[PDB]
């Protein structure tokens, strides 16, 4: 499974303007989801990752998820 | 929790010409993920779902995942 360092999940949820609450309720995994792997203690599922390193990239795309 | 039909999950696999197998690996869900999503005996993470919504307009960006 590819993997990602905590820091990245802030970075990229910071960038996108959103809370971990709104980024748990958009990426999924439960309420405290985000809480969880920005603090290194769950992984996101591979989805997430992916979405994450597509968002961080091109961050206008959240327009079409939200 | 956003739902999506499978057929919606079957064309945007194909048109990124991955098999069911490729899909599970690439988005996660186990082995055997996009078999159940494709017969509509499960439901993918919201992840899942955001990012085969992304890939079926940019589908480009399967490059940036892969």
């Amino acid at each position: 499974a590819e993997t990602v360092a905590p820091e990245f999940i802030v970075k990229v949820r910071k960038k996108l303007s959103l809370t971990q609450k709104e980024a748990s309720e958009i990426f999924g995994g439960g309420v405290n989801a985000f809480s969880r792997y920005e603090k290194g203690n769950a992984q996101p599922h591979p989805s997430t990752i992916k979405l994450l390193r597509v968002l961080d990239k091109h961050p206008e795309l959240l327009n079409e998820i939200r």
